DNA sequence: ATATGACGCT
DNA sequence: AGCGTCAT
Protein backbone atom coordinates (compact mmCIF):
# COMPACT_ATOMS: atom_id res chain seq x y z
CA UNK A 1 0.00 0.00 0.00
CA UNK A 2 0.96 3.31 1.35
CA UNK A 3 4.07 1.91 3.37
CA UNK A 4 5.27 -0.08 0.30
CA UNK A 5 9.09 0.88 -0.47
CA UNK A 6 9.47 0.45 -4.24
CA UNK A 7 13.34 1.37 -4.77
CA UNK A 8 12.75 4.64 -6.15
CA UNK A 9 15.77 6.11 -3.73
CA UNK A 10 18.69 6.62 -6.05
CA UNK A 11 19.93 7.31 -9.48
CA UNK A 12 22.57 4.86 -10.06
CA UNK A 13 24.65 4.31 -13.54
CA UNK A 14 27.17 1.94 -14.79
CA UNK A 15 29.28 3.10 -17.68
CA UNK A 16 31.41 0.31 -19.43
CA UNK A 17 34.14 1.16 -22.68
CA UNK A 18 32.78 -0.64 -25.37
CA UNK A 19 35.67 -3.35 -26.62
CA UNK A 20 38.10 -1.53 -24.16
CA UNK A 21 41.50 -3.34 -24.99
CA UNK A 22 40.64 -2.74 -28.74
CA UNK A 23 40.00 0.71 -28.24
CA UNK A 24 43.10 1.83 -26.52
CA UNK A 25 45.41 -0.45 -29.52
CA UNK A 26 42.88 1.22 -32.23
CA UNK A 27 43.90 4.89 -30.60
CA UNK A 28 47.56 4.14 -30.50
CA UNK A 29 47.46 2.61 -34.37
CA UNK A 30 44.97 4.50 -36.60
CA UNK A 31 45.43 1.43 -39.08
CA UNK A 32 43.23 -0.48 -36.69
CA UNK A 33 40.23 2.05 -36.71
CA UNK A 34 37.08 1.22 -37.99
CA UNK A 35 38.13 -2.34 -38.50
CA UNK A 36 37.52 -5.41 -37.48
CA UNK A 37 40.41 -6.07 -34.35
CA UNK A 38 40.80 -8.01 -31.69
CA UNK A 39 43.28 -7.93 -29.06
CA UNK A 40 45.59 -11.18 -28.30
CA UNK A 41 48.07 -12.67 -25.76
CA UNK A 42 50.85 -14.72 -26.86
CA UNK A 43 51.42 -14.96 -30.62
CA UNK A 44 52.71 -19.02 -30.31
CA UNK A 45 50.07 -21.42 -29.25
CA UNK A 46 47.19 -21.12 -31.83
CA UNK A 47 47.77 -17.41 -33.09
CA UNK A 48 47.35 -16.50 -29.09
CA UNK A 49 43.93 -16.26 -27.20
CA UNK A 50 41.62 -13.45 -27.89
CA UNK A 51 40.99 -11.35 -24.97
CA UNK A 52 39.02 -8.03 -26.46
CA UNK A 53 36.89 -8.06 -30.12
CA UNK A 54 36.09 -4.69 -31.75
CA UNK A 55 32.12 -4.78 -32.56
CA UNK A 56 33.23 -5.16 -36.69
CA UNK A 57 34.89 -8.63 -36.08
CA UNK A 58 32.02 -9.54 -33.83
CA UNK A 59 29.95 -9.14 -36.80
CA UNK A 60 31.58 -12.26 -38.54
CA UNK A 61 31.35 -14.23 -35.04
CA UNK A 62 34.67 -13.37 -33.60
CA UNK A 63 34.33 -13.95 -30.16
CA UNK A 64 36.78 -13.71 -26.89
CA UNK A 65 38.54 -16.57 -25.44
CA UNK A 66 38.89 -17.77 -29.23
CA UNK A 67 42.22 -18.64 -30.91
CA UNK A 68 43.20 -15.83 -33.42
CA UNK A 69 44.25 -18.42 -35.84
CA UNK A 70 40.85 -19.61 -35.62
CA UNK A 71 39.28 -16.43 -36.00
CA UNK A 72 41.29 -15.91 -38.72
CA UNK A 73 38.79 -18.98 -40.17
CA UNK A 74 35.64 -16.68 -39.33
CA UNK A 75 36.93 -13.63 -40.61
CA UNK A 76 40.31 -13.29 -42.91
CA UNK A 77 40.85 -9.84 -42.74
CA UNK A 78 40.79 -9.53 -38.93
CA UNK A 79 43.31 -7.49 -37.50
CA UNK A 80 45.33 -8.02 -34.12
CA UNK A 81 46.97 -5.94 -31.67
CA UNK A 82 49.25 -7.89 -29.26
CA UNK A 83 49.64 -7.48 -25.57
CA UNK A 84 52.49 -5.63 -24.08
CA UNK A 85 54.91 -9.38 -22.96
CA UNK A 86 57.43 -8.36 -20.08
CA UNK A 87 59.09 -10.94 -18.04
CA UNK A 88 57.47 -13.24 -19.98
CA UNK A 89 54.25 -13.18 -19.40
CA UNK A 90 51.10 -10.74 -20.32
CA UNK A 91 51.73 -6.84 -18.98
CA UNK A 92 48.06 -5.37 -19.03
CA UNK A 93 50.11 -1.27 -17.92
CA UNK A 94 49.19 0.31 -20.80
CA UNK A 95 45.38 -0.87 -19.77
CA UNK A 96 45.55 -0.23 -16.47
CA UNK A 97 46.74 3.68 -17.38
CA UNK A 98 44.30 4.15 -20.02
CA UNK A 99 41.60 2.70 -17.65
CA UNK A 100 42.69 5.73 -15.41
CA UNK A 101 42.06 8.48 -17.50
CA UNK A 102 38.35 7.53 -17.75
CA UNK A 103 37.80 7.01 -13.99
CA UNK A 104 39.40 10.50 -13.15
CA UNK A 105 37.24 12.21 -15.76
CA UNK A 106 34.11 10.24 -14.15
CA UNK A 107 35.01 10.72 -11.04
CA UNK A 108 34.62 14.79 -11.55
CA UNK A 109 30.98 14.56 -11.90
CA UNK A 110 30.20 12.01 -8.89
CA UNK A 111 31.29 9.24 -6.35
CA UNK A 112 32.71 6.12 -8.14
CA UNK A 113 32.88 2.56 -7.20
CA UNK A 114 35.44 0.81 -9.80
CA UNK A 115 33.97 -2.50 -10.73
CA UNK A 116 36.30 -3.64 -13.12
CA UNK A 117 39.30 -2.16 -15.31
CA UNK A 118 36.28 -0.71 -17.57
CA UNK A 119 33.21 -0.07 -15.37
CA UNK A 120 32.60 2.16 -12.50
CA UNK A 121 29.19 2.42 -11.02
CA UNK A 122 27.90 6.40 -10.43
CA UNK A 123 25.42 7.39 -7.65
CA UNK A 124 23.97 10.75 -9.46
CA UNK A 125 21.68 10.80 -6.50
CA UNK A 126 23.04 14.07 -5.46
CA UNK A 127 24.15 15.40 -8.28
CA UNK A 128 20.41 15.08 -9.72
CA UNK A 129 19.33 16.77 -6.97
CA UNK A 130 21.40 19.79 -7.39
CA UNK A 131 21.09 19.89 -11.05
CA UNK A 132 17.27 19.93 -10.27
CA UNK A 133 17.67 23.22 -8.57
CA UNK A 134 19.65 24.97 -10.97
CA UNK A 135 17.52 23.82 -13.74
CA UNK A 136 14.24 25.63 -12.32
CA UNK A 137 11.56 23.47 -13.94
CA UNK A 138 12.97 23.88 -17.42
CA UNK A 139 11.43 20.66 -19.43
CA UNK A 140 14.03 18.25 -20.86
CA UNK A 141 15.18 18.71 -24.27
CA UNK A 142 15.25 15.47 -26.56
CA UNK A 143 18.32 17.25 -27.32
CA UNK A 144 20.49 16.86 -23.91
CA UNK A 145 19.39 12.78 -25.36
CA UNK A 146 21.18 12.32 -27.88
CA UNK A 147 22.12 8.76 -27.36
CA UNK A 148 19.51 7.88 -24.47
CA UNK A 149 17.17 4.62 -25.46
CA UNK A 150 14.09 4.43 -22.84
CA UNK A 151 14.00 0.89 -22.24
CA UNK A 152 10.13 -0.39 -22.90
CA UNK A 153 9.32 2.50 -25.43
CA UNK A 154 7.88 3.06 -28.23
CA UNK A 155 4.73 1.50 -27.20
CA UNK A 156 1.29 1.53 -28.85
CA UNK A 157 -0.56 3.44 -31.41
CA UNK A 158 9.50 3.47 -38.01
CA UNK A 159 11.17 0.73 -39.79
CA UNK A 160 14.94 2.55 -38.34
CA UNK A 161 16.94 2.09 -35.38
CA UNK A 162 17.54 5.65 -34.39
CA UNK A 163 13.69 6.27 -35.56
CA UNK A 164 12.95 3.89 -32.82
CA UNK A 165 14.63 5.36 -29.92
CA UNK A 166 13.25 9.02 -30.89
CA UNK A 167 10.07 7.81 -30.93
CA UNK A 168 10.29 6.06 -27.70
CA UNK A 169 12.19 9.27 -25.84
CA UNK A 170 9.21 11.80 -27.69
CA UNK A 171 6.90 9.68 -25.38
CA UNK A 172 8.74 9.50 -22.56
CA UNK A 173 9.62 13.15 -22.46
CA UNK A 174 6.14 13.91 -23.48
CA UNK A 175 4.69 12.07 -20.20
CA UNK A 176 7.41 13.68 -18.27
CA UNK A 177 5.96 15.36 -14.79
CA UNK A 178 8.25 18.04 -14.48
CA UNK A 179 6.62 20.11 -11.65
CA UNK A 180 7.51 17.38 -8.87
CA UNK A 181 11.05 17.63 -8.06
CA UNK A 182 10.56 13.94 -6.30
CA UNK A 183 9.02 11.69 -9.50
CA UNK A 184 11.84 9.10 -9.38
CA UNK A 185 11.25 9.23 -13.34
CA UNK A 186 12.42 12.48 -13.52
CA UNK A 187 15.45 11.81 -11.40
CA UNK A 188 16.40 9.01 -13.90
CA UNK A 189 15.94 11.13 -16.63
CA UNK A 190 18.26 14.11 -15.53
CA UNK A 191 20.64 11.74 -13.99
CA UNK A 192 20.44 10.36 -17.92
CA UNK A 193 21.37 14.48 -19.08
CA UNK A 194 24.73 14.04 -16.73
CA UNK A 195 25.52 10.57 -18.45
CA UNK A 196 24.91 12.02 -21.60
CA UNK A 197 28.13 15.12 -20.51
CA UNK A 198 30.08 12.29 -18.69
CA UNK A 199 30.16 10.34 -21.77
CA UNK A 200 30.73 13.11 -24.05
CA UNK A 201 33.62 14.33 -21.40
CA UNK A 202 35.34 10.62 -21.65
CA UNK A 203 35.03 10.57 -25.64
CA UNK A 204 36.26 14.35 -26.36
CA UNK A 205 39.23 13.80 -23.58
CA UNK A 206 40.19 9.90 -24.23
CA UNK A 207 39.01 9.00 -27.63
CA UNK A 208 37.15 6.16 -25.86
CA UNK A 209 33.28 5.88 -26.54
CA UNK A 210 31.75 3.98 -23.99
CA UNK A 211 27.74 2.88 -23.23
CA UNK A 212 26.44 3.21 -19.94
CA UNK A 213 23.11 2.24 -17.65
CA UNK A 214 21.25 4.43 -15.52
CA UNK A 215 18.58 3.04 -13.32
CA UNK A 216 18.01 2.91 -9.42
CA UNK A 217 20.59 0.49 -8.54
CA UNK A 218 23.21 -1.12 -9.40
CA UNK A 219 21.90 -4.48 -10.71
CA UNK A 220 19.56 -2.76 -13.09
CA UNK A 221 22.28 0.08 -14.10
CA UNK A 222 24.41 -2.69 -15.42
CA UNK A 223 21.80 -4.67 -16.91
CA UNK A 224 20.62 -1.68 -18.41
CA UNK A 225 23.83 -0.76 -20.06
CA UNK A 226 23.96 -3.72 -22.05
CA UNK A 227 20.81 -3.47 -23.43
CA UNK A 228 22.02 -0.92 -26.08
CA UNK A 229 25.73 -1.61 -26.94
CA UNK A 230 27.77 0.17 -28.54
CA UNK A 231 28.18 3.72 -27.84
CA UNK A 232 24.90 4.20 -26.29
CA UNK A 233 22.69 4.71 -22.77
CA UNK A 234 19.72 3.14 -21.75
CA UNK A 235 17.43 4.42 -18.58
CA UNK A 236 15.89 1.41 -17.16
CA UNK A 237 12.78 3.00 -15.04
CA UNK A 238 10.85 0.99 -12.16
CA UNK A 239 7.72 1.06 -14.48
CA UNK A 240 9.78 -0.87 -16.98
CA UNK A 241 10.70 -3.79 -14.58
CA UNK A 242 7.42 -6.31 -14.80
CA UNK A 243 7.95 -6.49 -18.78
CA UNK A 244 11.37 -6.44 -18.79
CA UNK A 245 12.09 -8.97 -16.36
CA UNK A 246 8.79 -11.25 -17.73
CA UNK A 247 11.43 -13.04 -20.75
CA UNK A 248 14.59 -11.65 -19.08
CA UNK A 249 16.51 -15.62 -18.15
CA UNK A 250 17.55 -15.55 -14.87
CA UNK A 251 21.16 -16.18 -15.91
CA UNK A 252 21.49 -12.52 -17.03
CA UNK A 253 21.00 -10.50 -13.89
CA UNK A 254 24.50 -9.67 -11.85
CA UNK A 255 24.92 -12.59 -9.24
CA UNK A 256 23.19 -14.89 -10.94
CA UNK A 257 25.30 -16.18 -13.52
CA UNK A 258 26.64 -18.89 -11.85
CA UNK A 259 25.71 -21.99 -9.71
CA UNK A 260 23.35 -19.53 -7.56
CA UNK A 261 21.01 -18.85 -10.40
CA UNK A 262 21.13 -22.02 -12.03
CA UNK A 263 19.68 -23.46 -8.77
CA UNK A 264 17.24 -20.98 -8.87
CA UNK A 265 16.30 -22.47 -12.13
CA UNK A 266 15.75 -26.27 -10.99
CA UNK A 267 14.72 -25.74 -7.52
CA UNK A 268 12.06 -23.43 -8.84
CA UNK A 269 11.75 -24.72 -12.12
CA UNK A 270 11.35 -21.20 -13.88
CA UNK A 271 12.79 -19.78 -16.39
CA UNK A 272 12.24 -15.67 -16.44
CA UNK A 273 13.27 -13.44 -13.59
CA UNK A 274 9.96 -11.93 -13.04
CA UNK A 275 8.40 -15.92 -12.38
CA UNK A 276 10.46 -15.25 -8.81
CA UNK A 277 7.74 -12.50 -7.68
CA UNK A 278 5.47 -15.36 -7.39
CA UNK A 279 6.88 -17.02 -3.76
CA UNK A 280 7.12 -15.43 -0.68
CA UNK A 281 10.46 -14.18 0.75
CA UNK A 282 10.45 -17.20 3.37
CA UNK A 283 10.19 -19.60 0.88
CA UNK A 284 12.91 -18.12 -1.41
CA UNK A 285 14.93 -17.86 2.00
CA UNK A 286 13.92 -21.85 2.74
CA UNK A 287 15.80 -22.53 -0.33
CA UNK A 288 18.46 -20.44 -1.16
CA UNK A 289 19.70 -19.19 2.74
CA UNK A 290 18.75 -16.06 4.73
CA UNK A 291 20.27 -13.65 2.27
CA UNK A 292 20.29 -14.74 -1.11
CA UNK A 293 16.10 -15.19 -0.34
CA UNK A 294 15.65 -11.57 0.78
CA UNK A 295 17.86 -10.51 -2.16
CA UNK A 296 15.74 -12.10 -4.93
CA UNK A 297 12.52 -11.62 -3.15
CA UNK A 298 13.62 -7.52 -3.42
CA UNK A 299 15.23 -7.95 -6.86
CA UNK A 300 12.98 -9.51 -8.87
CA UNK A 301 10.82 -6.64 -8.25
CA UNK A 302 13.59 -4.29 -9.23
CA UNK A 303 14.52 -3.76 -5.64
CA UNK A 304 18.27 -3.20 -4.43
CA UNK A 305 20.13 -1.93 -1.73
CA UNK A 306 23.84 -2.67 -2.13
CA UNK A 307 25.75 0.86 -1.92
CA UNK A 308 27.53 2.29 -4.53
CA UNK A 309 30.86 2.08 -2.43
CA UNK A 310 32.98 5.17 -2.67
CA UNK A 311 36.35 3.28 -3.94
CA UNK A 312 38.10 4.63 -6.98
CA UNK A 313 41.81 2.14 -5.98
CA UNK A 314 41.49 -1.92 -6.22
CA UNK A 315 42.15 -2.73 -2.83
CA UNK A 316 44.37 -5.46 -4.06
CA UNK A 317 47.74 -5.60 -6.30
CA UNK A 318 47.95 -8.96 -7.99
CA UNK A 319 50.08 -10.54 -10.76
CA UNK A 320 49.79 -14.30 -11.94
CA UNK A 321 50.74 -16.85 -15.21
CA UNK A 322 48.72 -19.72 -16.21
CA UNK A 323 51.00 -23.21 -17.43
CA UNK A 324 49.23 -25.24 -18.86
CA UNK A 325 49.55 -28.56 -20.10
CA UNK A 326 53.31 -29.79 -21.10
CA UNK A 327 54.58 -26.07 -19.71
CA UNK A 328 53.43 -27.22 -16.40
CA UNK A 329 56.23 -26.05 -14.06
CA UNK A 330 58.00 -29.84 -12.77
CA UNK A 331 61.43 -28.47 -11.12
CA UNK A 332 62.30 -26.10 -7.87
CA UNK A 333 64.66 -24.03 -10.21
CA UNK A 334 61.39 -23.05 -12.45
CA UNK A 335 59.20 -22.34 -10.03
CA UNK A 336 61.63 -20.42 -8.28
CA UNK A 337 62.71 -18.30 -11.72
CA UNK A 338 58.94 -17.28 -12.75
CA UNK A 339 57.71 -16.35 -8.74
CA UNK A 340 60.72 -13.80 -9.53
CA UNK A 341 59.56 -12.85 -12.80
CA UNK A 342 56.17 -12.41 -10.57
CA UNK A 343 57.67 -10.63 -8.04
CA UNK A 344 59.53 -7.94 -9.92
CA UNK A 345 56.36 -7.44 -12.09
CA UNK A 346 54.66 -6.69 -8.61
CA UNK A 347 57.51 -4.64 -6.85
CA UNK A 348 57.58 -2.04 -10.25
CA UNK A 349 53.62 -2.17 -9.48
CA UNK A 350 53.55 -1.87 -5.76
CA UNK A 351 56.08 1.17 -5.70
CA UNK A 352 54.23 3.05 -8.01
CA UNK A 353 50.97 2.52 -6.29
CA UNK A 354 52.84 3.64 -3.02
CA UNK A 355 53.80 7.17 -4.66
CA UNK A 356 50.61 7.68 -6.76
CA UNK A 357 48.14 6.88 -3.66
CA UNK A 358 49.78 6.56 -0.43
CA UNK A 359 49.91 3.63 0.96
CA UNK A 360 51.78 0.25 1.42
CA UNK A 361 50.71 -3.41 0.93
CA UNK A 362 51.19 -5.23 4.05
CA UNK A 363 50.67 -9.12 3.28
CA UNK A 364 51.45 -10.90 0.46
CA UNK A 365 49.33 -13.83 -0.36
CA UNK A 366 50.68 -16.95 -2.23
CA UNK A 367 48.00 -18.77 -4.69
CA UNK A 368 49.04 -22.27 -6.77
CA UNK A 369 47.60 -24.48 -9.00
CA UNK A 370 48.21 -28.21 -9.08
CA UNK A 371 48.12 -30.17 -12.40
CA UNK A 372 44.74 -31.84 -12.62
CA UNK A 373 43.12 -30.03 -10.59
CA UNK A 374 40.05 -27.94 -11.76
CA UNK A 375 39.49 -24.91 -9.33
CA UNK A 376 41.27 -21.61 -9.72
CA UNK A 377 43.36 -21.60 -6.63
CA UNK A 378 44.27 -25.55 -5.57
CA UNK A 379 45.88 -23.71 -2.48
CA UNK A 380 46.60 -20.83 -0.53
CA UNK A 381 49.16 -19.12 1.94
CA UNK A 382 50.27 -15.44 3.57
CA UNK A 383 53.17 -14.04 4.79
CA UNK A 384 54.12 -10.64 5.72
CA UNK A 385 54.82 -8.20 3.00
CA UNK A 386 57.42 -5.75 4.88
CA UNK A 387 60.11 -4.79 1.99
CA UNK A 388 59.11 -4.28 -1.35
CA UNK A 389 61.72 -5.85 -2.83
CA UNK A 390 61.12 -8.75 -5.51
CA UNK A 391 64.09 -11.58 -4.17
CA UNK A 392 62.30 -11.33 -1.19
CA UNK A 393 59.20 -11.37 -1.68
CA UNK A 394 60.02 -14.08 -4.57
CA UNK A 395 62.08 -16.19 -1.54
CA UNK A 396 59.37 -15.91 1.27
CA UNK A 397 56.56 -17.07 -1.58
CA UNK A 398 58.97 -19.99 -2.37
CA UNK A 399 59.10 -20.58 1.48
CA UNK A 400 55.25 -20.44 2.36
CA UNK A 401 54.49 -22.87 -0.37
CA UNK A 402 57.41 -25.11 -0.88
CA UNK A 403 56.25 -27.88 1.65
CA UNK A 404 53.69 -28.61 -1.23
CA UNK A 405 56.18 -30.77 -3.14
CA UNK A 406 55.37 -34.14 -2.48
CA UNK A 407 58.66 -35.28 -5.14
CA UNK A 408 61.36 -37.45 -3.35
CA UNK A 409 64.00 -35.53 -5.24
CA UNK A 410 64.78 -32.01 -4.91
CA UNK A 411 65.67 -30.75 -7.92
CA UNK A 412 61.73 -31.87 -8.90
CA UNK A 413 58.48 -30.28 -8.09
CA UNK A 414 55.33 -32.58 -7.98
CA UNK A 415 52.78 -32.40 -8.43
CA UNK A 416 53.36 -30.22 -11.29
CA UNK A 417 52.44 -26.30 -11.16
CA UNK A 418 49.44 -24.88 -13.20
CA UNK A 419 49.58 -21.37 -12.22
CA UNK A 420 51.30 -19.03 -9.95
CA UNK A 421 49.50 -16.00 -8.15
CA UNK A 422 51.24 -13.53 -5.93
CA UNK A 423 48.75 -10.89 -4.45
CA UNK A 424 49.91 -7.71 -2.02
CA UNK A 425 46.51 -6.96 -0.04
CA UNK A 426 45.74 -5.20 3.16
CA UNK A 427 47.12 -1.69 2.26
CA UNK A 428 47.96 1.08 5.22
CA UNK A 429 47.89 4.75 4.89
CA UNK A 430 51.38 6.27 4.00
C1' DA B 1 45.73 -24.91 -23.80
C1' DT B 2 41.55 -18.74 -22.35
C1' DA B 3 45.02 -12.16 -16.00
C1' DT B 4 43.20 -10.46 -12.52
C1' DG B 5 39.71 -8.52 -8.95
C1' DA B 6 35.77 -8.34 -5.09
C1' DC B 7 33.78 -10.76 -1.63
C1' DG B 8 31.06 -14.65 1.11
C1' DC B 9 31.45 -18.73 4.27
C1' DT B 10 33.51 -21.21 7.99
C1' DA C 1 43.24 -18.13 8.00
C1' DG C 2 42.00 -20.76 3.98
C1' DC C 3 38.75 -22.11 0.61
C1' DG C 4 34.61 -21.14 -2.66
C1' DT C 5 31.65 -18.06 -5.89
C1' DC C 6 31.21 -14.67 -9.40
C1' DA C 7 32.86 -11.54 -12.32
C1' DT C 8 35.55 -8.60 -16.49
N1 LIG D 1 37.08 -12.66 -19.28
C1 LIG D 1 37.65 -11.40 -19.57
C2 LIG D 1 36.76 -10.25 -19.79
C3 LIG D 1 37.35 -8.93 -20.08
N2 LIG D 1 38.76 -8.76 -20.15
C4 LIG D 1 39.30 -7.46 -20.44
C5 LIG D 1 39.23 -7.09 -22.02
C6 LIG D 1 38.22 -6.24 -22.21
O1 LIG D 1 38.49 -5.26 -23.31
C7 LIG D 1 38.09 -5.52 -20.85
C8 LIG D 1 36.77 -5.14 -20.61
O2 LIG D 1 35.93 -6.27 -20.44
P1 LIG D 1 34.43 -6.30 -20.97
O3 LIG D 1 33.70 -5.03 -20.57
O4 LIG D 1 33.69 -7.51 -20.43
N3 LIG D 1 34.43 -6.48 -22.61
P2 LIG D 1 34.74 -5.24 -23.67
O5 LIG D 1 35.01 -3.92 -22.92
O6 LIG D 1 35.95 -5.64 -24.51
O7 LIG D 1 33.53 -5.22 -24.68
P3 LIG D 1 32.08 -4.67 -24.40
O8 LIG D 1 31.11 -5.84 -24.58
O9 LIG D 1 32.05 -4.14 -22.99
O10 LIG D 1 31.80 -3.57 -25.41
O11 LIG D 1 38.60 -6.57 -19.79
C9 LIG D 1 39.64 -9.92 -19.93
O12 LIG D 1 40.85 -9.80 -20.00
N4 LIG D 1 39.06 -11.24 -19.64
MG1 LIG E 1 33.45 -3.12 -21.65
MG1 LIG F 1 33.39 -4.24 -18.50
Amino acid sequence: GPHMATGQDRVVALVDMDCFFVQVEQRQNPHLRNKPCAVVQYKSWKGGGIIAVSYEARAFGVTRSMWADDAKKLCPDLLLAQVRESRGKANLTKYREASVEVMEIMSRFAVIERASIDEAYVDLTSAVQERLQKLQGQPISADLLPSTYIEGLPQGPTVQKEGMRKQGLFQWLDSLQIDNLTSPDLQLTVGAVIVEEMRAAIERETGFQCSAGISHNKVLAKLACGLNKPNRQTLVSHGSVPQLFSQMPIRKIRSLGGKLGASVIEILGIEYMGELTQFTESQLQSHFGEKNGSWLYAMCRGIEHDPVKPRQLPKTIGCSKNFPGKTALATREQVQWWLLQLAQELEERLTKDRNDNDRVATQLVVSIRVQGDKRLSSLRRCCALTRYDAHKMSHDAFTVIKNCNTSGIQTEWSPPLTMLFLCATKFSAS
